């Protein structure tokens, strides 16, 4: 008997979703798979409204006798906020492994088919269990809380040059070298099973002249977080200082966070706002939102991004 | 003799500019060393005005027979616009090496003294003309063209994964390794000499349920270009999409560049604005404002990009 | 109430080991220090002698209710060897970190007064306790088991491309990012507490023309291992191939790496030779080499390579 | 009308020469193409009097008016070896491509097809003259004095960390960025074009507890160079001093390599042999092969090294 594999498609060029399986008949002898469509918009059109029907689906699926893994397809320009959403959000071990594609399944060697049969292998692994959500693309098993789209173009764009890979995935074979050392998964706090909206989080980004009413056009609206991409070690200029003390006056929290693309971001008193440790922009707003829909202390939210 | 070097000073933890000297005499066996003030600020707060400042100096001293090169104690924050900005508006073939450090110059194993040294010498180095302004930190030597601040806190953290660097230091002896194959300096045509004040341009960053009314609050402060750092290679959300197509109404030019760190932005003609090439979002708004002196033409502008 | 750590001194530029303790006042606050030492010679002068010396010393203390960690200065040439060799042999959850310096101790920035800072401050702290074997240099916190020496003659040289850091340390604090995913210290089956020689094992490259009477000295020298570092994922040439089935008609225990620098080297039966599974060469010969103490089953030794 | 490309096959899993061409039908929007078949051997496999036929094919192929440029099918092992060989030997500006594939032809999302593809789209465009050998995987176009496989089994293996690529493939379009700043083709002053046979040079790895007999069998099989992989920056034990000088003592060049797998080895007057400036191991060996057919003057080869 083999393994019971659920595919959830919410878009992207890896694609309908049931045309892969005549594609990729070496699928057959790793697991029985089952898709659905919960999405059919490219990542960069990913909203926080399908990231909750998502992870309310990924948590009820895995709820089931009949299913031990599921494989998320999705597109590559926002996987670095969707898996990591999901690795925060969802109460289970089982494998949750996002699938993407640089190529359209029409080029000249395409990747989706390879990267399809190793995410699946993966899902359909025993020992892949508990290791957080894990995102799949060129032999790669990237963390949800570390792996991101490093360059625009290529293949090997998913990395993460500080934390590397959890595992490989060579000669048919599964190669795990390390394990995701934050809290995830079953030992989160982070519950949006009955969570209707998340409060709204916008990212400023850092530079030379960086204007204030930026800062200005994120109160107007009324939002309930922002995150800092900041110069270096999210260094504020002196404009960026007062927009974001305009904000905290409001009662919004400001995380800092780096455009630099990697590193940590440390705790500074003679700066305003909280530090995102490790995590970039994009998925510190992630935890900023998630964080909102539970407390507006800054000394909690801060232990969230220490250890989250 | 020695040759005769100008260190100006704009800033950074590597520094006043008198003590710069007295911490490394080594440097005394490299050439002959005055100092400037130019400005005294941190990186965060480098300005557009300060940039002008700084490349009609650089330009007057280069343009006389007792300076052979110059080196520019900056901070390390924006050290991936100042020294691209001289990239384009430099007009002389002598050495314009930025310099910075990541350590306080107080610290355990301070990485400035050697860095500045490393600076000196690549300036000093007959070998180091016509090659575009470099930055020189942790014994490399990187194009002001490709290299940038890729992460928060380390001390190598000046890299170009896709371009690697133009030469390294090892050894007290300099190696050059590869070109930059674009136009600079000498064969640049843009020119600050007689400007005052440069267009403005503003950066929006690409993400999950983007605000459309970041573009509002560029268009209602008639900033002249923007600077999309995209979703994977600079693509568009709906809520994106709306606000570039708004701004471009308005006389707007509109660039997409990318948040991902690296790679290629290539022509679409399904998207609004114009592209990036492999211009980081930093970088593209320093050629944007200098591109609009010279023309509001898009065709025009995106040759700029794909050639400098 | 502070931590109980003593540095056990190798060799290396980083280093008597009295000089240097004193030279880095700011250690007084990490913990009391004592220093004792173990050997006095570069790390390219290392040999398997001295390692025994070492973890049997390392083991003595481990066992002492007044000591917490252990620091271990060595130099960077063979830096690849033995804090992987400890991390096989080491039967204790206490720290063992081993510290170097690219720069001698008298050269400008200097790295070694940090490097040694982290070692101690990493020895320290309890949360490192149960990571396996520490390597701490410019700022990082690499395995044993994944990090080496990736650049001749460069600061940040130690690298583990596709497995990152274990952790960093930034603005005075340690962030650890992941965990060792293979057996070590504690649950290794590694004892050379009562081994007075180990077996002796050859490395062989493999590369372009490369001469069968190589494998043929090993074999007249009665070598117990050979390490191939071969083309590819452990490809054999024609000549290479008979050389590796030669020493295995002689009872020789022959495994195939890769002297690529990163990756898996795959099982195969249409070559000979065990694969060394992600292991280097340098890394292949010292497990292999311990593994030769306790069996010379083909099988037993294999499996060494997957989990070790 | 469409350039002139002709394809010459050796070997390597991404092949019939004609079977390929057939393949990629893509192929004839790009040029006129033709096929040979130089050789027939996995990449493990080549020789040294195969490069010399293959470079002697080379050079008549582009003296001819009706040849544009050459593609070269060949196996990914000794990519590192092959294309350097030609750097040096090719007396002609006109493209040289080195083409590989890293998944045989028959597996799923095989890369040979876009590989082959991208390197008739560089090998036809004039732009690619004057560039020096060049090599073409996952998207990207390397230089054949830098880059190298760096992993035993991933399709983005081929990089060079401190030099980065010439230039890039995206979206059907060629982005040259680097220029080799080394001597290299038409201004080589190596010339193999009445040479029968090749000086046998020979690679020998450093470790701790290295053998010193491995030098001996060097020497007894009269080999005119040696190539010493060494630890860190071609660091000598007192057995790798003691071979070296011997076989120095015997006419025998001995050039000082790394096993690190990327920098610069310094010279020393401290110890014995020549040094390969940034040259890796593989490539070493196929510079001093090729300077021994000129002379054995110390001087005039690490002249070489720092200008090859
Ligand atoms: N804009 C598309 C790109 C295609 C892809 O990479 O999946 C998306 O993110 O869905
Ligand atoms: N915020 C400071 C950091 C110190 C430095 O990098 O020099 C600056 O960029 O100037
Ligand atoms: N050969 C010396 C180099 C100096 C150093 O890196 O410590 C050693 O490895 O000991
Ligand atoms: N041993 C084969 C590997 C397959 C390939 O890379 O083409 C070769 O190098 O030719």
């Amino acid at each position: 008997n083999l393994p019971n594999i659920v595919i959830l498609a919410t878009g992207g060029t890896i694609a309908g979703v049931e045309t892969l399986i005549q594609a990729v008949p070496e699928l057959k002898t790793l697991a029985n798979i089952k898709g659905e469509q919960v999405a059919s918009i490219g990542s960069e059109n990913m909203t926080s409204d399908v990231l909750l029907t998502l992870s309310k689906r990924v948590n009820e699926l895995l709820a089931r006798s009949d299913v031990d893994g599921v494989v998320i397809t999705h597109g590559t320009d926002t996987l670095d906020e969707s898996p990591y959403f999901l690795n925060l959000t969802v109460k289970s071990d089982k494998p949750v492994v996002f699938v993407a594609a640089m190529r359209p399944a029409t080029a000249i060697s395409a990747d989706g088919p390879m990267n399809l049969y190793g995410a699946v292998k993966v899902a359909a692994d025993k020992n892949s269990r508990g290791r957080g959500v894990l995102v799949v693309l060129n032999d790669r098993i990237g963390s949800a809380r570390f792996i991101s789209k490093t360059n625009a173009s290529t293949l090997d764009t998913f990395k993460a040059p500080e934390e590397g890979y959890l595992g490989v995935i060579i000669g048919d074979k599964i190669y795990y070298q390390t394990r995701l050392d934050k809290v995830h998964t079953t030992r989160s706090v982070f519950d949006v099973t009955n969570v209707d909206k998340l409060p709204a989080v916008d990212i400023i980004y850092g530079y030379q002249d960086d204007p204030e009413y930026m800062y200005d056009a994120s109160i107007k609206h009324g939002v309930k977080g922002i995150v800092y991409a900041g110069m270096g070690a999210g260094s504020v200029s002196k404009r960026g200082d007062a927009g974001i003390r305009k904000a905290e006056s409001k009662g919004i929290v400001v995380v800092r966070s780096s455009r630099t693309g990697s590193g940590i971001v440390p705790p500074d008193a003679g700066q305003p706002g909280l530090v995102a440790d490790s995590l970039s922009p994009a998925k510190s707003r992630i935890l900023l939102m998630l964080a909102l829909t539970k407390t507006t202390n800054p000394a909690v939210i801060q232990d969230y991004f220490h250890a989250y």
